[PDB]
């Protein structure tokens, strides 16, 4: 068990949330116990809305930098926060307010694949196996230390698509396990290793290089397949068949 | 890993469903092999809808016995059906379709606590353990094959609520497991042992009788426990006040 009384923010988005907050609830967190920073209603994030309606859990769409996002926090007074697909860089002063610290879920083996677009760059890459990093948050992306890794092996046809919904489920699997040792003040392990770091752009502008080997090419699609964006272009070739 | 092509229709409601389609896509189910059948856009399966509007897999919102829904089966042509709290019957006939057959998941340890209020009923009578079931659809409700049953200790501060939401979140943690079950053609055990019946209505009227002794009251109130509805009522000079 998980302390009673103990408070839990949940800055985060979309259904990695909505699962975190079923969880804690399964954990025996009460709702005044739960607070949620989130993003403006969307396609993504309208079950974790229409749930904190629901429930009438206490909630801020309001932004990461803003002095109504800091003061969310302070009212709140967390014991821990969780950063659950959470879409901006929190600041190092919010964080400070949960005495017992901070876990943010990343899609990589960090301190590899830092950044965006995590799992197009690492079929790109023609990686192996990749997995998931929860880690404490410090003032910067990604740098914190790593309280719990699994890999998850990369298969030769895998898409950015099957790829991502595939580090969402295996990724809540372990949740329960993660909050527990936020709870008991595990200080997880500083991060070791090739550090890598991609930006917001898609590579090649989504283009093909026909001088590509197959083998390039094939990543690349593969990559870029991840519906309604439009895929890799050539002209639409959502599959390496089409490309032939 | 699943057999590719396999085309899987998931009858369901609300994050299970989610989740469900969400692990599909990650176990490299395409999205034009997946359809969903669910109910109207409510304020507990708006998450699923806009998933669907979104990522565009095809669906219904058809009743359970309409000719409708029937022939939204017939085309999909699924050669499994997974219901993930779908909240009606579903037709033999439309069963029929899926020739790997289906699974359903209860949160109790079918047979016992078969229909609505599986939580509510486990909390009332006291048990110190229940669990989950994931099983095989026949024509009537909670009776097929059982292909996964996992065990869930209750605890005396559990409510339905926290209940409720723990089965959820752990039932998820073994589903890959039962689709890869499914596909392959495990045919489960027969239900063993003796069934136990709940009425679809609320227990007791949601009204607490006052020769109940302290711990019959007290499991009541916690079986009563689920926001945002009203709580367990006691009423005095043939008058209704809510419990705190
Ligand atoms: C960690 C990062 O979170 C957010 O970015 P992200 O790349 O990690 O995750 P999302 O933006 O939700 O996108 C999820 C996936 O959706 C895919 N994707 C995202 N945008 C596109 C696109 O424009 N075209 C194609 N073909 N695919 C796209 C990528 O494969 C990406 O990994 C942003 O808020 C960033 O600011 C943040 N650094
Ligand atoms: N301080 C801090 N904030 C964090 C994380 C972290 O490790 N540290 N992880 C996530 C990083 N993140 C998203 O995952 C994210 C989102 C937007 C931007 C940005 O706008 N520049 C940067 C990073 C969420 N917020
Ligand atoms: N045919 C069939 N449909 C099934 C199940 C089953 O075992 N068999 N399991 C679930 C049973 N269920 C709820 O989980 C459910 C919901 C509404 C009614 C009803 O209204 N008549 C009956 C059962 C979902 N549908
Ligand atoms: N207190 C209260 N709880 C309810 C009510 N309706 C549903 N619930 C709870 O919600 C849980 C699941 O309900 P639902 O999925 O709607 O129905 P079921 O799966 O067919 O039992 C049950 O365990 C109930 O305890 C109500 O009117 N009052």
């Amino acid at each position: 068990a998980i302390a009673p009384n103990t408070r839990v923010l949940v800055a985060g988005y979309g259904l990695p949330a909505e699962f975190c907050v079923t969880t804690l609830i399964g954990m025996g967190v009460e709702i005044d116990k739960i607070a949620v920073a989130t993003h403006r209603e969307d396609n993504r994030n309208c079950g974790l809305h229409s749930m904190l309606r629901l429930r009438n859990i206490q909630f801020t769409t309001a932004a990461a930098n803003s002095e109504e996002f800091y003061e969310f926090g302070a009212n709140f007074a967390p014991d821990m926060i969780i950063s659950m697909h959470y879409r901006s860089l929190i600041p190092g002063r919010f964080l400070k307010l949960a005495k017992k610290g901070s876990v943010n879920l990343h899609p990589s083996l960090l301190p590899a694949y830092r950044g965006t677009n995590s799992v197009a760059w690492v079929i790109i890459n023609g990686e192996s196996e990749t997995g998931f990093s929860y880690h404490r948050m410090d003032e910067n992306a990604d740098t914190g230390a790593i309280l719990l890794q699994e890999r998850i092996s990369v298969e030769e046809t895998d898409t950015a698509f099957s790829l991502f919904h595939r580090q969402i489920a295996r990724a809540m699997l372990r949740l329960e396990e993660v909050i527990l040792k936020l709870d008991q003040g595990d200080p997880g392990f500083a991060q070791l290793g090739e550090a890598s770091y991609y930006a917001r752009e898609l590579p090649f502008g989504g283009v093909i290089d026909p001088r590509w080997s197959e083998v390039q090419i094939d990543r690349f699609i593969r990559a870029m397949f991840f519906p309604p964006f439009p895929p890799a272009v050539l002209y639409y070739v959502p599959s390496i068949d089409i490309y032939r």
